[PDB]
Order: C-alpha cells, then sequence, then structure tokens
C-alpha cells in the first residue's frame, strides 16, 4: 500500500548491481561482481523457475529496493526469502511491508508452504522485524557464513501457510 512489487526485468539489472556493491552476491548458486557476469548469468538462467525476484518501487515508482525467492523447491513447496533496501529509504522500516506482500505471492500465488531466511546474530534490528511478519526461528546456524575476517552465526527463521 505504501509501496509496489514489480517483477524483475532487465533494465532492472543496473540498479541490482549497485546495490550488491555494499559481499560475494550470487545469481541463481552462481557468483558474480562484474556487470557484464550478471547481465550474461540475467539472460542465460532467464527461462529458470527455480528463483524469482521482483523490485521495490514506491508510489512515485523510484526504485526502493529488491527482493529474492531462492532455492524454491515445487515438491516440498519452500523457498528461500531475502530482502535488500538502498541506503537511502532505511528510514521506517520499508521491509515488512514488502516482505507481507511477497510472502502473500508465495503462498496465494506460488501456492507454496513454507518460506524460511537467513539473519545474522548481530543484526537484532530486521531480526524483529521479521518476526513482526510471523517468522520464527526454526535454527540456529553455527559458523554457517564466513564475512569479514571471522566465521558468523546466522538464525533461520520460518513461516507456514494457513
Amino acid at each position: 500500500k505504501k509501496i509496489r512489487l514489480s517483477a524483475l526485468e532487465r533494465e532492472d539489472l543496473k540498479f541490482v548491481h549497485e546495490l550488491n556493491n555494499n559481499i560475494m552476491s550470487y545469481w541463481f548458486e552462481e557468483p558474480y561482481e562484474s556487470y557484464r557476469e550478471l547481465e550474461d548469468l540475467h539472460i542465460k538462467h532467464i527461462h529458470d523457475q527455480s528463483e524469482r525476484r521482483f523490485i521495490i518501487k514506491d508510489l512515485k515508482d523510484n526504485k526502493v529496493g529488491l527482493v529474492e525467492l531462492t532455492e524454491i523447491d515445487f515438491i516440498h513447496r519452500r523457498c528461500e526469502f531475502a530482502i535488500i533496501i538502498s541506503p537511502g529509504e532505511e528510514g521506517k522500516g520499508y521491509a515488512t511491508e514488502a516482505t507481507d506482500l511477497t510472502v502473500e505471492y508465495a503462498f496465494s500465488i506460488l501456492n507454496l508452504h513454507k518460506i524460511y531466511l537467513l539473519v545474522d546474530e548481530d543484526n537484532p534490528a530486521a531480526l524483529h522485524i521479521y518476526r513482526k511478519s510471523g517468522f520464527a526461528e526454526e535454527g540456529k546456524l553455527v559458523d554457517e557464513y564466513y564475512s569479514k575476517g571471522r566465521y558468523r552465526t546466522a538464525i533461520r527463521m520460518y513461516v507456514l501457510k494457513k
């Protein structure tokens, strides 16, 4: 309502790249750095339903941020949720609106069952927002990731349908 979701197109790639310059970034599980890389990967996997991405646009249709549905499995019906918001739009949290919206798309459209996501121990802020979205921790992964000199630990939270 304060925001809308747009299906990612080719013209949106530039914006995506600009975001991830802020860490190893993956496109369909294939890592990339340069724009050209991403550009190629986009075309290559374009018909792959394995993942789905949306651009978050404000009322003015400026590009607010990104949301990624990855690791989609149509048997177990689960996808990994991830969301990124531009450094300018971090003000009154721009996640919940977008977040809860995608969750509907997942359940009410893709007809999925469970959605999960990963967050650092050290990012409590967004950790709450997720819980206020109906998420709850199903696990805590020790040394699951390596970021900035030290193995980090990520919290895995989920939500069911119905």
